[PDB]
C-alpha cells in the first residue's frame, strides 16, 4: 500500500491456495549495494506447499531477490538492513531472482513444505539494489516477490541440500587453493534440479558431484562472482543412499596480505553450494547440510573440468 497497491497481503486463490504478495515497505536506498530484508509470517498454522513464485522487481536500481523460509527473522521492523543477519534462526533459501539469469520454474507436484510442526512460520525476502542514480534520495520502491501456497499436498517435497566449507584458510599470495567439501549420502533418494553457489570475492569456481562407486556425476558448476542466483540442472542428478556428495570450491590468495580462513566466525571468506532437490513426500525432509570432508582421498581423482576456469 506504500506504493499505491491494492493488492492485500493474502489473496484466496480458489478452495485450496492462496498467494502471498511479500514486498517491501516502500524503502528508499541511499547507497550502492544496499541489501534490505523484510518478513513475512505465514497466514496459516498448519502444513501448506509453496508451489510457485512471481517476481516484482523494479525496472533498474533491483539486481537481485532471495527468499528464505525461518522461524525466527532478525528483526521485527518493517523492515532492515541484511548486514545485520536475515534469520536469527537457520535461514533457509527457498528463492532466488537475478536479472538476466536463468529462471528456475519449480517442476510439475513439487513444492516446499511450510508451517505445520517441522516447517518454516516466516518467509524472508531480501532486495539487493545495485548502483543507484543521483537524485532518487526520496523514491519509495516496493519491490519483492508474490508466492503461490497450496493446501493441497505435493507428490514431491523441496527442499535444500547445504554443503559449506569450514577447514580451509587461503595463506596469502597462493595463486590457487581448494577447499573440498564430501559427505556419505544416507536418506531417501533426492533429486537435484538446481543450484547456487556462494563465496566472497577470492572464489573463481565452485563445482558439485555426485559421487557413486568411484564415478563422478556432474550436478552444476559456476563462478561466484556471477549472479548467486539458482541454475537449473538440465537433467536432475539422483542422489540416493550410499552415493557422496563432494564438491569444490577453487580460490585465490592473490593480492592478499594476510591468511583468509574460509568459513571462519567472521567470514572473510565462504565456500557454500546450495543444492536444490526433490523427494518423494512421504520420504522427505527440507533441509540437509555437509559440513566437512569426509573422503579427502578422492579429490585425487576428481574430474579435470572441476579445475578449469568459468571467467568473468
Amino acid at each position: 500500500n506504500e506504493c499505491l497497491g491494492t493488492i492485500g497481503p493474502v489473496t484466496p486463490l480458489d478452495a485450496s491456495d492462496f498467494a502471498l504478495d511479500i514486498r517491501m515497505p516502500g524503502v528508499t536506498p541511499k547507497e550502492s549495494d544496499t541489501y534490505f530484508c523484510m518478513s513475512m509470517r505465514l497466514p496459516v498454522d498448519e502444513e501448506a506447499f509453496v508451489i510457485d513464485f512471481k517476481p516484482r522487481a523494479s525496472m533498474d536500481t533491483v539486481h537481485h531477490m532471495l527468499l528464505f523460509g525461518c522461524n525466527m527473522p532478525s528483526s521485527t521492523g518493517s523492515y532492515w538492513f541484511c548486514d545485520e543477519g536475515t534469520c536469527t534462526d537457520k535461514a533457509n533459501i527457498l528463492y532466488a531472482w537475478a536479472r538476466n539469469a536463468p529462471p528456475t520454474r519449480l517442476p510439475k507436484g513439487v513444492g516446499f513444505r511450510v508451517g505445520g510442526e517441522t516447517g518454516s512460520k516466516y518467509f524472508v525476502l531480501q532486495v539487493h539494489y545495485g548502483d543507484i542514480s543521483a537524485f532518487r534520495d526520496n523514491h519509495k520502491d516496493c519491490s519483492g516477490v508474490s508466492v503461490h501456497l497450496t493446501r493441497v499436498p505435493q507428490p514431491l517435497i523441496a527442499g535444500m541440500y547445504l554443503m559449506m566449507s569450514v577447514d580451509t584458510v587461503i595463506p596469502p599470495g597462493e595463486k590457487v587453493v581448494n577447499a573440498d567439501i564430501s559427505c556419505q549420502y544416507k536418506m531417501y533418494p533426492m533429486h537435484v534440479f538446481a543450484y547456487r553457489v556462494h563465496t566472497h570475492h577470492l572464489g573463481k569456481v565452485v563445482s558439485g558431484y555426485r559421487v557413486r562407486n568411484g564415478q563422478w556425476t556432474l550436478i552444476g558448476r559456476q563462478n561466484p562472482q556471477l549472479p548467486q542466483a539458482f541454475y537449473p540442472v538440465e537433467h536432475p542428478v539422483d542422489v540416493t543412499f550410499g552415493d557422496i556428495l563432494a564438491a569444490r570450491c577453487v580460490f585465490t590468495g592473490e593480492g592478499r596480505t594476510e591468511a583468509t580462513h574460509i568459513g571462519g566466525t567472521s567470514s572473510d571468506e565462504m565456500c557454500n553450494l546450495y543444492i536444490m532437490y526433490y523427494m518423494e513426500a512421504k520420504y522427505a525432509l527440507s533441509f540437509m547440510t555437509c559440513t566437512k570432508n569426509v573422503a579427502p582421498d578422492m579429490f585425487r581423482t576428481i574430474p579435470a573440468e572441476a579445475n578449469i576456469p568459468i571467467p568473468v
